């Protein structure tokens, strides 16, 4: 038998909308992401086990369920790992969610339609977005190869391989498939194993989890004495959490008093840990977890806590209202139909910073070549110095990434 274990890695599936992201995840997992249930946790999210048939031949040997029959064995295949997929379906340019999901990803798949000319505009943007959020274990999937000749396909392979020449993606593998008719889906599973390894985990590190959702899971009609603590859900970036640990939510609760706004950490205990509809006793990185608490539900209702981080109660985690960022910029942003150039940061101009799952707004109080300082509209929990942030500006009525950087403390 295969063990029931949580997902150990997140892989984001992204690409120009309509190019087949949602279908591809379904080909692999057997689940359809928009929408799914339930659950809640939004986005697209789907998990699958991944296994190998030792007797049989690769790629065909790879399997997402515990049977080797397809290669001729009644033998049980070797369990490799459980993985999860996160894809943001539908409307794009809407992503402060690409930034949330950004910090969840241990690697990505960029879906490229084969019956359409490459790069499309949203396809170039996603390729830069990926560099900015610094997720570099990347497989490029050439989808819909079934609608075009081996030849039209190799042509696009040429174009893609060329377009990544000189880039950090120069050696990123390109895998042809049909998500809709399920062709060569095994080559892809092989590639995922080869090109997106579960990262080193250090379990001694201080537990930290980004909150991407919060619910009140009590159904209407629920008797008061049967009520359930608020549920927070999100993904653990480091350390591990255990049922019954004491934890706190940062920045936490927000106070008026009555004209001067501050933030108080929110303290509570972990009542339960769920991955999918599986309960567990611990939560490590990878996958999206649902943490039950002893919190008054009105605290977690309707994603109130979105953007928070969760640490253990006695953890030491600065909450700052001003931050120093060592930053790089892009020379040009894809912009309108034409390439656009980014002005250097100017004093007092307001910016959008994504830290972890937080998207928070700030006014730039100092600017130099490699560093800037911003006054934040809302404080951010900085759980370490390595923390990557994504600077974005207001360009044409819509917020758009102009570069990235490291928060310094
Ligand atoms: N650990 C834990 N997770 C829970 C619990 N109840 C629900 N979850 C998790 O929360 C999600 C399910 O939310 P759901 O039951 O749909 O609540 P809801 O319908 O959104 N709330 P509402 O009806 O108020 O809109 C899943 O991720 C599930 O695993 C619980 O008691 N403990
Ligand atoms: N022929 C063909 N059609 C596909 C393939 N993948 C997706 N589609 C179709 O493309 C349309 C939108 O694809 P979808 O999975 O929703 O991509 P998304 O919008 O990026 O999430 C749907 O009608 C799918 O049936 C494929 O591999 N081959």
């Amino acid at each position: 038998a295969w063990p029931k274990v949580q997902p150990e890695v997140n892989i984001g599936v992204v690409g120009h909308v309509d190019h087949g992201k949602t279908t591809l995840v379904q080909a692999i997992t057997g689940i359809w992401t928009s929408k799914h249930s339930e659950e809640t946790i939004k986005l697209g999210y789907a998990e699958t086990n991944i296994g190998v048939c030792e007797s049989c031949k690769k790629p065909e040997a790879y399997v997402t369920e515990p049977s080797c029959k397809s290669c001729g064995s009644d033998d049980e295949p070797k369990f490799l790992r459980r993985i999860s997929f996160i894809d943001a379906p539908g409307h794009e340019v809407l992503m402060a969610t690409m930034l949330s999901g950004a910090a969840l990803m241990d690697g990505a798949i960029l879906v490229v339609a084969a019956n359409e000319p490459f790069p499309q505009p949203q396809t170039r943007e996603h390729f830069v977005a990926l560099g900015i959020i610094g997720v570099k274990n990347l497989i490029i999937v050439q989808n819909k190869v079934d609608v075009v000749s081996k030849e039209e396909a190799l042509s696009q392979y040429r174009q893609i391989k060329q377009f990544t020449k000189g880039t950090w993606a120069e050696n990123v593998p390109i895998i042809p498939v049909s998500a809709l008719h399920k062709i060569n889906i095994d080559s892809l599973i092989e590639g995922i194993e080869e090109y997106i390894k579960t990262p080193y985990r250090d379990l001694s590190q201080k537990p930290v989890m980004l909150v991407i959702r919060s619910f009140d899971v009590n159904k209407p009609g629920t008797q008061f004495n049967e009520l359930k603590g608020g549920v927070i859900g999100g993904s653990i970036i480091q350390g591990l959490f255990k049922v019954d640990q004491e934890i706190k939510v940062l920045p936490g609760l927000r106070v008026e008093k009555q004209g001067k706004v501050s933030y108080e950490p929110i303290f509570t205990k972990i009542s339960s840990i769920r991955f999918g509809d599986e309960e567990f006793k611990e939560a490590k990185p990878g996958g999206l977890v649902a943490i039950g608490t002893y919190l008054d539900p009105s605290l977690t209702k309707a994603d109130n806590l979105l953007g928070s981080i969760i640490t253990l109660a006695d953890a030491e985690v600065p909450v700052l209202w001003n931050i120093r960022i060592k930053y790089n910029l892009l020379e040009r942003v894809v912009g309108a139909k034409e390439m656009l150039k980014v002005d250097p940061i100017r004093a007092k101009e307001t910016l959008m910073l994504s830290v972890g799952s937080s998207t928070t707004l700030g006014i730039v109080t100092s600017v130099k070549k490699d560093e800037i300082e911003v006054e934040l509209r809302r404080p951010v929990a900085v759980w370490s110095n390595n923390i990557r942030t994504v600077i974005s500006r207001q360009i044409a009525g819509r917020w758009r990434m102009i570069g990235w950087g490291l928060v310094e403390i």
